[PDB]
């Protein structure tokens, strides 16, 4: 009695629908034994409760580009098997708890390029199976305490080009397992250290675009022993902290390009850095700049950049000035 929808294309014996720009106005009936629903570009304003009902095998659930406004509560009922779900350039605005019902086996999870605000508590409660939140270019401005409960395995949480400005303390304490946090492109006028200083197995830290200004003492201890990979580009970073770098062993990839960096810290982690983008800084070549400079001719292929001061030295490069002479 169920066969592939009209005007949809169907594949591996109706396990796989697909209804790209079809025309749709509703969710159409589809077998029981389809694992694969694609129902980009349609029509969607509203996602009411038991919208995808007697689709107990749906692993992969396409919703992009549905112009889908609201998703209501209970919206997901039944999909106790989906993995994947897209739900990027749509307009959702409301968000609210109980959408994602039912949800226990979704891991990955896209609500980038929308229009949300916040991130209400417990509206995560029911994910405790996601690895990717991918919520880039939304409108978010604030995480507070009890914005990801529940989300017990996030690793990756995807939160670029939003409008944060703060992060309440306990903010990100229900995502222990949390391996890469970006937050660049945004309205950060501070390092946020309370929220931060609960991880500690951050791997990859995504600051690029915001007006830090500065790093405080014991910015990334928490997780110094994880992190790997730093960006702090753009972030018109006048200085590092002495206590910056404390606790950090293991630091491969950082960005600082695009700042107004004349010093490092003497505790500047270089034992284990593979990379470092360091162009478009006014640094400063002195005595305690030796420790980049011992670094950069460690190893040839390793860029650098010029230096601002003192006078004598405007202009020269790092690694092949004489301003390192005089101290040994
Ligand atoms: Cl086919
Ligand atoms: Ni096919």
């Amino acid at each position: 009695l169920a066969a592939c929808p009209q005007n949809c294309h169907c594949h591996s014996d109706l396990q796989h629908v697909i209804c790209d720009k079809v025309g749709l106005q509703k969710i159409p009936k589809v077998s029981e034994k389809t694992k694969l629903l694609n129902l980009q570009r349609n029509n969607f304003p509203v996602l009411a409760a038991n919208s995808f009902r007697a689709m107990p095998n749906l692993v992969s659930l396409h919703l992009q580009h549905c112009q889908i406004r609201e998703v209501a509560a209970g919206a997901f009922r039944g999909l106790k098997q989906l993995i994947y779900l897209y739900l990027s350039h749509n307009d959702i605005r409301v968000l609210r708890a109980g959408a994602f019902d039912d949800l226990t086996e979704l891991t990955y999870l896209y609500l980038d390029h929308n229009k949300v605000t916040e991130l209400p508590r417990g509206l995560l409660s029911p994910l405790v199976n996601l690895f990717i939140l991918q919520l880039n270019n939304n409108k978010i401005r604030e995480l507070r305490a009890g914005a990801f409960q529940g989300a017990k395995d996030l690793r990756w949480l995807y939160l670029s080009e939003n409008a944060l400005s703060s992060l309440q303390p306990g903010a990100l304490d229900d995502v222990e397992n949390l391996a890469k946090f970006h937050v660049d492109r945004n309205q950060l006028s501070s390092y946020p250290s309370a929220a931060l200083s609960k991880l500690r197995v951050v791997e990859e830290l995504k600051l690029s675009h915001n007006p830090l200004k500065s790093i405080p003492d014991n910015a990334f201890q928490s997780f110094g022993r994880y992190l790997e990979t730093l960006w702090l580009d753009n972030t018109n970073l006048e200085k590092f902290s002495d206590g910056a770098f404390l606790g950090v062993t293991t630091l491969k990839h950082v960005h600082l390009e695009n700042n107004r960096l004349n010093q490092l810290p003497s505790n500047f982690p270089f034992d284990s850095l593979e990379t470092l983008a360091l162009t478009n800084n006014p640094w400063k070549c002195t005595c305690q700049l030796r420790g980049l400079r011992r670094w950069l001719e460690a190893k040839a292929s390793r860029p650098d950049a010029t230096c601002a001061s003192p006078a004598k030295f405007k202009g020269q490069h790092i690694r092949d000035t004489d301003a390192f002479r005089s101290c040994k």
